[PDB]
RNA sequence: AAUUUCUACUCUUGUAGAUGUGAUAAGU
DNA sequence: CTTATCACTAAAAGATCGGAAG
DNA sequence: CTTCCGATCTTTTAGTGATA
């Protein structure tokens, strides 16, 4: 029995509120006066130019102690080998452990414990790990003791500079304590060396050994490219692909040469030489192709290497080309390429389509033209191995030129010559027409981008060409082409660099971190702290403060706050009281200080403490050989139990710990005045994390205090206090409206209900920022015109849970499955509508359907409408470009509340698209993978933490009890299935599909071009009849015929009655007549699309065909050898176009607004269904279609939770199983 | 067209929604 | 342009300065 | 007049659980 409402306080969330500080009172002058925001902005730009030193220094030690390393590999290879060929769970933590003991063995030599190693180096190793991460880099310690850095006068003085101001650097410290680290962190040096790197060496072994095993006549080859090449000189080919050389290629240096032999240097690399090899079509080429035949290069290794100023920066790359005449250059190129031999010359692959994009009229035609050109050149009969073998000679293989003008004729010649003659005259434009003077007018912009574009497509046509030497070229031809593209490459670049400039913003957005000359500003809140940390905040009036207090004459001058009775006029001021993390801190103040470890080595007695202690308290030395032992995992771990077993000890032993955690937590002095009495007892405790996590929420405590106002008077006027007042557009006198969320949780972290109970934690770790001056009237971006203070300061939500989910999915199983009635919603996009939501119940039937183009009353489809207009009407426009893609990223930021409000108040599942195992064309309004992707992320992340604005707080869903319904967002390619109420289905077969019965089209079409595949699609049609009672075409299709041309998908039903309906008037719900079984279908010119629009009726073009060719057909008798006996090219074309607008599911004219569906099979009931009739319970729009079918895939996904026993999902839906569901449910 | 920040407007010197900040790596 | 990491900290420990004593 | 011991400011430091 789990409730909807039951869905909260499952696990803590970390949130980040910011707001501005305006200077209360004179604080401003005393700022101003001491000078503190140009040293911090000097300090900021010396942490910026001191952070590289460290980089180099990090670099220097990482390469010199990775070049003494000597592991040997081979167990570990035969665990990956093993995990590969048994594929269980044994294996695969076989494999885990062995990955990490590798880690730990080459971390070793970081931390100077390795076996191999002597003593006295492993001491200097040692002791450069403990001085890296400390303030011993800094003064100069460690910049000595290792000996190989070089530091300049001036480096070291700016690094010495940070003198007793180190901890700024601390968080830095600590990230780089996520490269040397063992651990499998993905930013770990050892991680990437064992995980990363080694798996591809090691299959790049396997390949080269089962390569040359094949045949060794090239293993001879490989010795001369590898001395041409002239990299590993001092070994042979033979063990340089071997294991133990891996151990001299740990270096970075030593990967760019492992990367230099397999590419090549731009001479010729091991990838080259076996295109080479495979391209000479000799019986070697077959015998390697078929095999595995590439070497994919290591990875880097972390820490290594590898308007006026756009304006001027055009202006001398414009005289630099000028000079070099790149133009003279292309254009004798292009003049002798009339003449030279076209079989000495290649057309790379990657733009085998774009070649038909831009010669032809089709972006895959001359793809077809060369794959049926070679079928025709194939000797003998048509099999299945000779088809895949053309195939693979023509998907990823240059192709030259001879080919190319035999299979499409001679007429490129002409058009190629076409071509190149317009763009290298623009390019010559480009290089004659003068630069703009400005950047500020619109037809400044117009001619730059005119200029960059000309010379980028003259790139993108020089592109075409292979630069690659994977077949036999002509060097002379290799060079010139390589030497005017090395001349001007960087064009890309500035075209880049040009777009970001003009797209970005009006506004300089950079800011520097305030530190007001403190080691530790802001970093906690805690009253034992707050002379150091130096920050507390006060409540007044509903108004919030933020004290800083700063150093006084370089001192800090301990002003104390007096309590005073609460009626008096003056600040709240709260005493915060924490003891961060008590599974961290138990240890740090007992059992791990320096007189306890130095006490245990030479006794055994017991050791009483009474420092900081109001009594003395025992420490017994079992519980120290049970927080300090000789292996890393302690024996109250749990992972002692799992290695070992011994569950009776390790019970006996958490015991013992956990009694004296609760005997040390009563006589602390700072966590003696808590209440314990809210723990259950000792033995009570399964294991040892949940002692810990419920623990951790009974040490943190917020109460206010009333302090006099005249006495913080004093200390702002005097100096000694910088007051600043929090503020956001919810603070203002005329604030009305409803607040911004983040004011919601500021005011309920500090409401009374929150202080009895914590939900909201107020964190540490505050920051405070600067940001320059940026350079009724409403002015134009107030906010960016004056200096402004900024607060940052984190949150923690939910923090009387865990941190961890844990199996969230099982739980929002459980509840699905406990509740069969639990509706689903369907989110699609679409055309005519950016998002469309179709609520459905469990039965099928749709509850609501809604289009989410207005927002607030005041759509957003006519934004779009409006300004890709604009787009068009201005060429691309680079300044409107931006406005439409966050004009979107807006319109999705509005959509998710309308979202959530929907699957609260429905209390359903939500079902959205699956962004892989898809794909979406334009006009669906939001079509970029990335927006979408963007949207996907911010919904889950907003269902993570859902809090509504007019819901009281005390109930769920308020502030203090917050919706938490989707699992923690941690990848776009880890999210599954499902994700709480996160429901994701494959997209296709959604939208074109009968909404009642589930037809789709089932041919595949583009091959209706020759006229016997016309025939024989003609006559894989059973028989075509008509009915006069309806005056109706009744063709009858069974689905075992034209399998060649029909998809191969097959559905439930073999079955299907093709109609063509009467094409007569019909009236509507809302009674507006209109057309029955009317398409809309493209004219077509020059065997292409126009994007102009015409209205087809199907029925009456057949009567008109059908009386023209004399052919009887009231009889109701058969058609269809009535017309294929005379085989007229002309009669099946009309036919093969009816059965195409037939066929058409949906039907949109933009120019003139309609937009519906049309089923072209009878139903059940006889009738043929149409969108058109506005029905309420069928779906409206093609988008509702879609929406609904989506909904329906969410449906399946349910009941197929509903069969399993076990309470997880299946996986992507196969698309023949949900025509086959959809069919037969719906028949 | 006013915003801690983004989007989009102006009955209202503001409105409706969203917003995890800072730092470093790695891939294309 | 994405994917992974970490911090969300008070108290112990050690450097720094100033006063007392031989 | 120099060296040793006590207040003050900065800087390390401890580390729990659980599948995919």
């Amino acid at each position: 029995m789990t409730q909807f409402e039951g869905f909260t306080n499952l696990y803590q969330v970390s949130k980040t509120l910011r707001f501005e500080l305006i200077p209360q009172g004179k604080t401003l002058k005393h700022i101003q006066e001491q000078g503190f925001i140009e040293e911090d902005k000097a300090r900021n730009d010396h942490y910026k130019e001191l952070k590289p030193i460290i980089d180099r220094i990090y670099k220097t030690y990482a390469d010199q102690c990775l070049q003494l390393v000597q592991l040997d590999w081979e167990n570990l290879s035969a665990a990956i080998d093993s995990y590969r060929k048994e594929k269980t769970e044994e294996t695969r933590n076989a494999l885990i452990e062995e990955q990490a003991t590798y880690r730990n063995a080459i971390h070793d030599y970081f931390i100077g414990r390795t076996d191999n190693l002597t003593d006295a180096i492993n001491k200097r190793h040692a002791e450069i790990y403990k001085g890296l991460f400390k303030a011993e880099l800094f003064n100069g310690k460690v910049l000595k003791q290792l000996g190989t850095v070089t530091t300049t006068e001036h480096e070291n003085a700016l690094l010495r500079s940070f003198d007793k101001f180190t901890t700024y650097f601390s968080g830095f410290y600590e990230n780089r304590k996520n490269v040397f680290s063992a651990e499998d962190i993905s930013t770990a040096i050892p991680h990437r060396i064992v995980q990363d790197n080694f798996p591809k060496f090691k299959e790049n072994c396997h390949i080269f050994t089962r390569l040359i095993t094949a045949v060794p006549s090239l293993r001879e080859h490989f010795e001369n490219v590898k001395k041409a090449i002239g990299i590993f000189v001092s070994t042979s080919i033979e063990e340089v692909f071997s294991f133990p050389f891996y151990n001299q290629l740990l270096t970075q240096t030593q990967i760019d040469l492992y990367n230099q032999l397999l590419g090549g240097i731009s001479i010729k690399g091991l990838n080259e030489v076996l295109n080479l090899a495979i391209q000479k079509n000799d019986e070697t080429a077959h015998i390697i192709a078929s095999l595995p035949h590439r070497f994919i290069p290591l990875f880097k290794q972390i820490l290594s290497d590898r308007d006026e100023e756009v304006i001027q920066s055009f202006c001398k790359y414009k005289t630099l080309l000028r000079n070099e005449n790149v133009l003279e250059t292309a254009e004798a190129l292009f003049n002798e390429l009339n003449s030279i031999d076209l079989t000495h010359i290649f057309i790379s692959h990657k733009k085998l389509e774009t070649i038909s994009s831009a010669l032809c009229d089709h972006w895959d035609t001359l793809r077809n033209a060369l794959y049926e050109r070679r079928i025709s050149e194939l000797t003998g009969k048509i099999t299945k191995s000779a088809k895949e073998k053309v195939q693979r000679s023509l998907k990823h293989e240059d192709i030259n030129l001879q080919e190319i003008i035999s299979a499409a004729g001679k007429e490129l010649s002409e058009a190629f010559k076409q071509k190149t003659s317009e763009i290298l005259s623009h390019a010559h434009a480009a290089l004659d027409q003068p630069l703009p003077t400005t950047l500020k007018k619109q037809e400044e912009k117009e001619i730059l981008k005119s200029q960059l574009d000309s010379l980028l497509g003259l790139y993108h046509l020089l592109d075409w060409f292979a630069v690659d030497e994977s077949n036999e070229v002509d060097p002379e031809f290799s060079a010139r082409l390589t030497g005017i593209k090395l001349e001007m490459e960087p064009s890309l670049s500035f075209y880049n660099k040009a777009r970001n400039y003009a797209t970005k913003k009006p506004y300089s957005v950079e800011k520097f971190k305030l530190n007001f000359q403190m080691p530790t500003l802001a970093s906690g809140w805690d009253v034992n702290k707050e002379k150091n940390n130096g920050a507390i905040l006060f409540v007044k009036n509903g108004l919030y403060y933020l004290g800083i207090m700063p150093k006084q004459k370089g001192r800090y001058k301990a002003l104390s706050f007096e309590p005073t009775e609460k009626t008096s006029e003056g600040f709240d001021k709260m005493y915060y009281d924490y003891f961060p993390d008590a599974a961290k801190m138990i240890p740090k103040c007992s059992t791990q200080l320096k007189a306890v470890t130095a006490h245990f080595q030479t006794h055994t007695t017991p050791i009483l403490l009474s420092n900081n202690f109001i009594e003395p308290l025992e420490i017994t030395k079992e519980i120290y050989d049970l927080n300090n032992p000789e292996k890393e995992p302690k024996k109250f771990q749990t992972a002692y139990a799992k290695k070992t077993g011994d569950q009776k000890g390790y019970r006996e032993a958490l015991c013992k710990w956990i009694d004296f955690t609760r005997d040390f937590l009563s006589k602390y002095t700072k966590t003696t005045s808590i209440d314990l009495s809210s723990l259950r007892p000792s033995s009570q405790y399964k294991d040892l994390g949940e002692y810990y996590a419920e623990l951790n929420p009974l040490l943190y405590h917020i109460s206010f205090q009333r302090i006099a106002e005249k006495e913080i008077m004093d200390a702002v006027e005097t100096g000694k206090l910088y007051l600043f007042q929090i503020y956001n557009k919810d603070f203002a006198k005329g604030h009305h409206g409803k607040p911004n969320l983040h004011t919601l949780y500021w005011t309920g972290l500090f409401s009374p209900e929150n202080l009895a109970k914590t939900s909201i934690k107020l964190n540490g770790q505050a920051e405070l920022f600067y940001r320059p001056k940026s350079r009724h009237e409403i002015i134009k971006d107030r906010r960016f015109t004056s200096d402004k203070f900024f607060f940052h300061v984190p949150i923690t939500l939910n923090y009387q849970a865990a941190n961890s989910p844990s199996k969230f999915n099982q739980r929002v199983n459980a509840y699905l499955k406990e509740h069969p009635e639990t509706p689903i919603i369907g989110i699609d996009r679409g055309e005519r509508n950016l998002i469309y939501i179709t609520v459905i119940d469990s039965t099928g039937k749709i509850l609501e359907q809604r289009s989410l183009n207005t927002i607030q009353q005041f759509d957003y489809q006519k934004k779009l409408d409006n300004r890709e207009k604009e787009r068009v009407a201005a060429r691309q426009a680079w300044s409107v470009v931006g406005t439409i893609k966050d004009l979107k990223q807006g319109y999705l930021s509005q959509v998710i509340h309308e979202i959530v409000d929907l699957m609260i108040h429905y209390q359903a599942v939500v079902v959205l698209e699956n962004l892989n195992f898809g794909f979406k064309s334009k006009r669906t309004g939001i079509a970029e993978k990335a927006v979408y992707q963007q949207f996907e992320k911010m919904l889950i992340d907003k269902l993570n933490c859902l809090v509504l604005k007019d819901y009281p707080a005390e109930k769920v869903g308020g502030v203090l009890n917050p919706y938490q319904l989707t699992d923690q967002f941690t990848s776009f390619a880890k999210m599954g299935t499902q994700s709480g109420f996160l429901f994701y289905v494959p997209a296709p077969y959604t939208s074109k599909i009968d909404p009642l019965t589930g037809f789709v089209d089932p041919f595949v079409w583009k091959t209706i071009k020759n006229h016997e595949s016309r025939k024989h699609f003609l006559e894989g049609f059973d028989f075509l009849h008509y009915d006069v009672k309806t005056g109706d075409f009744i063709l009858h299709f069974k689905m075992n015929r034209n399998l060649s041309f029909q998809r191969g998908l097959p559905g439930f039903m073999p079955a299907w009655d093709i109609v063509f309906e009467k094409n007569e008037t019909q009236f509507d719900a809302k009674g507006t007549p209109f057309i029955a079984g009317k398409r809309i279908v493209p004219v077509i010119e020059n065997h292409r699309f126009t994007g102009r629009y015409r209205d087809l009726y199907p029925a009456n073009e057949l009567i008109a065909l059908l009386e023209e060719k004399g052919i009887v057909f009231r009889d109701g008798s058969n058609i269809l050898p009535k017309l294929l006996e005379n085989d007229d090219s002309h009669a099946i074309d009309t036919m093969v176009a009816l059965i195409r607008s037939v066929l058409q599911m949906r039907n949109s004219n933009a120019a003139t607004g309609e937009d519906y569906i049309n089923s072209p099979v009878r139903d059940l009931n006889g009738v043929c269904f149409d969108s058109r009739f506005q029905n309420p319970e069928w779906p409206m729009d093609a988008d509702a279609n879609g929406a609904y079918h989506i909904a329906l895939k969410g449906q399946l996904l349910l009941n197929h939770l509903k069969e399993s026993k076990d309470l997880k999902l299946q996986n992507g839906i196969s698309n023949q199983d949900w025509l086959a569901y959809i069919q037969e449910l719906r028949n």
